[PDB]
C-alpha cells in the first residue's frame, strides 16, 4: 500500500471531455435563458484541450439527442485513454439536468460509466462539472443553488458550482463565478497541481467573491466536490 | 497575493474538539436493531483522535432532546483557541436525518449550530464531520444499504461518509465498521503528516479494496465511502508545540 499512489495517467490519449451547454430552453418549460453561458462552455473547452482532452460540445440538445450523444461516448471504447470528462451547464433541479425540453436525472448519465457498463474505465478517473440551478450591459445573475450535491460511483468525481443554502452567480458576459475561477485555476495549476487540490482553490477564489454593497445582498457562494477516488489525480502534461 | 499551497493556520493552544456520538441500541418501538460493534469504532476514534491532540467527549446513547443539548452546548462555548472541530455520528440513519436513541434528527439542524452566524469562533476554520450511519437491518460481518444522504453542509465543512448511494457498509461485531477501522488506520500513520483530503482518499481506496466475492446473501455488496468537501485551504494535522 503506497499513500502517494496516482492514477496511470501515461495512456496514449488523455480522452474525452464532454461539455453539455444550455442557453435556451423550450417554450413551454418557461424556463429563463442562461446568458453568459457560451462564455463559460469556450472557456472550458480552452482550458481541457490545453490539458490535453478531446473536447466535444453540445448546445442545446433535446433529452433524445443528448441522451444518444452520451450514450455514444460511453459505449466506444476508452482502454487507451486516461480519463473520462463530462460538463454540464443547464438548468438543473433536485436529481435531474434540464435538457432543451425535459429534465434527465444526473445518475442515469454518470450511471452510463460505472463499470459494469463501461469496463474500458474501469479504475479511471471519471470527472463531472456541474453548473446548474433552478433559474427564476454586463449584470450579474443570481439563482439559489438547486440540484442535490451527491457523488456518483468508485473513482467519481462529481463538481458542484454550488452548495444547498447558497446562491450561484452568473454574469452575462463573463459567465458564471464558478466556471471562471475554476478555468482560472485550471489555466494557472491545471497542469501540475493534484485535481483535488485545485477544485479546492476553486472554493477558496469562489467563497471570496463579496456580496456586499441589488437585492443580490448577502448571497455568498460556496461550491463543493464530491470524490470518490481512490488515488491522487494529476494532468502532467503528456508526451 | 494568491498562494496555490495555503493552509489553514493549525498553530492555535488547542486542536479542539472532537465530539462522538455513539449509538448502540434504540427506543424499542423504532424497530432498529443493535449495532454491535460500534464501541469498538468510538475507541479507535477516541485513541486517533486524541492522539492528533483533539480533545476528546464520547457520549453514548442519547435521547434527541440531550443530543441537541449536548451539541448546542459545545456550539456555544468559545472554540477561538482552536484550529477547528470535528464531530462523529456513529448510528442508524436515513435520508437527511440521523437517529438518537429515541428519534431522528435532521443533520443540517445539528451541522447548522456551527456555521457563521452562530458559532463566529469557528469562522474559516475547518468543520469536520464524520458520519458512519445507514439503516439496520464470535466476530461476524453485518452489512446494511446505504441510506444516508452523502452531502456537503457550508463553507469550511468537510462531510465524511462511510458508504455512497448504492454501496454497502459493513460492520464486524467485534472489530468495529470497515470504514472506521480503515479510517483510523491511516489516522494512526498518516494523521499527523498527509493533508487530510488526501488522507481521505487513501481511505476510499481501502475500503473498496476490501473483498466482498462467509455469507452468500453478502456477496458482491462492494463499499465504497466519500467525502464532500467545502474546504477552502489544504488541512494537515502536524503535532502541536
Amino acid at each position: 500500500f503506497d499513500p502517494a499512489e496516482k492514477y496511470k495517467m501515461d495512456h496514449r490519449r488523455r480522452g474525452i471531455a464532454l461539455i453539455f451547454n444550455h442557453e435556451r430552453f423550450f417554450w413551454h418549460l418557461t424556463l429563463p435563458e442562461r446568458r453568459g453561458t457560451c462564455a463559460d462552455r469556450d472557456n472550458l473547452t480552452r482550458r481541457f484541450s490545453d490539458l490535453g482532452f478531446e473536447v466535444k460540445c453540445f448546445n442545446d440538445l433535446k433529452a433524445e439527442e443528448l441522451l444518444l450523444k452520451i450514450h455514444e461516448v460511453s459505449t466506444v471504447s476508452h482502454a487507451d485513454a486516461d480519463c473520462f470528462v463530462c460538463v454540464f451547464l443547464s438548468h438543473g433541479e433536485g436529481n435531474h439536468i434540464y435538457a432543451y425540453d425535459a429534465k434527465i436525472e444526473i445518475q442515469t448519465l454518470t450511471g452510463l460509466f460505472k463499470g459494469d457498463k463501461c469496463h474500458s474505465l474501469v479504475g479511471k478517473p471519471k470527472i463531472f462539472i456541474i453548473q446548474a440551478c433552478r433559474g427564476n450591459t454586463n449584470i450579474t445573475e443570481v439563482d439559489a443553488a438547486s440540484v442535490y450535491t451527491l457523488p456518483a460511483g468508485a473513482d467519481f468525481l462529481m463538481c458542484y458550482s454550488v452548495a444547498e443554502g447558497y446562491y450561484s452567480h452568473r454574469e452575462t458576459v463573463n459567465g458564471s463565478w464558478y466556471i471562471q475561477d475554476l478555468c482560472e485555476m485550471l489555466g494557472k495549476y491545471g497542469s501540475s497541481l493534484e485535481f483535488t487540490e485545485l477544485l479546492t482553490l476553486v472554493n477558496r477564489k469562489v467563497e471570496q467573491r463579496r456580496v456586499d454593497f441589488p437585492s443580490a445582498i448577502g448571497k455568498k457562494q460556496v461550491p463543493c466536490f464530491a470524490s470518490m477516488l481512490t488515488k491522487k489525480l494529476h494532468f502532467f502534461p503528456k508526451s
